[PDB]
């Protein structure tokens, strides 16, 4: 008929339980495709599911799963800070160790392609955004606007980033922070 009994809401209660089974039986009705651009076109477009689920499935050891998280950095000339929080806006920014490298390998690789100086330029520039946003709520003395430039010093090789920069970038997510 014209109506659609189809499930895809019992995979998306799934996979909020385990990300493995729920992106296989939505796979195994016929609701998802294979490859990768399919999955990676799910996890960004259907926002419905657990942001913690879905920033813990791109951010996993797999050579099946970083290839899963390549294709959801392909998707979405902005501000550098206009960028790191559309990137994050999609999953919770996972607290493990090395999934957050994983992440952070793939942005700044991603960005510098289409200021600064190489992908390990923006690389350490983005976790000291992530090192601000999360800092500006238990503490009486905040990141010195004196700070956090001498902090960052030699970011650019052996330079540093314009103050002006870095000082456009501090006043943006105090204002808003992004998660």
């Amino acid at each position: 008929i014209k109506q659609q009994k189809e499930i895809i809401e019992h995979g998306i209660e799934l996979f909020n339980k385990k990300p493995k089974r729920g992106i296989q039986f939505l796979q195994e009705q016929g609701m998802l495709g294979t490859s990768v651009e399919d999955i990676a076109q799910f996890l960004h477009q259907e926002e419905r599911l657990d942001s913690t689920q879905v920033g813990d499935f791109l951010g996993d050891s797999a050579r099946f799963n970083k290839e899963v998280m390549y294709a959801y950095v392909d998707q979405l000339e902005k501000e550098f800070v206009s960028a790191l929080r559309t990137f994050l806006e999609g999953f919770r920014l996972p607290g493990e160790a090395q999934k957050i490298d994983r992440l952070m390998e793939k942005f700044a690789a991603r960005y510098i392609e289409c200021l600064f100086a190489s992908a390990d330029t923006a690389y350490v520039l983005a976790y000291s955004i992530i090192m601000l946003t999360t800092d500006l709520p238990q503490v009486k003395n905040k990141m010195t606007k004196e700070q956090y430039i001498k902090m960052n010093r030699g970011i650019n090789d052996s330079k540093d980033l314009p103050e002006e920069y870095l000082s456009s970038i501090y006043e943006e997510i105090e204002g808003k922070k992004i998660a």
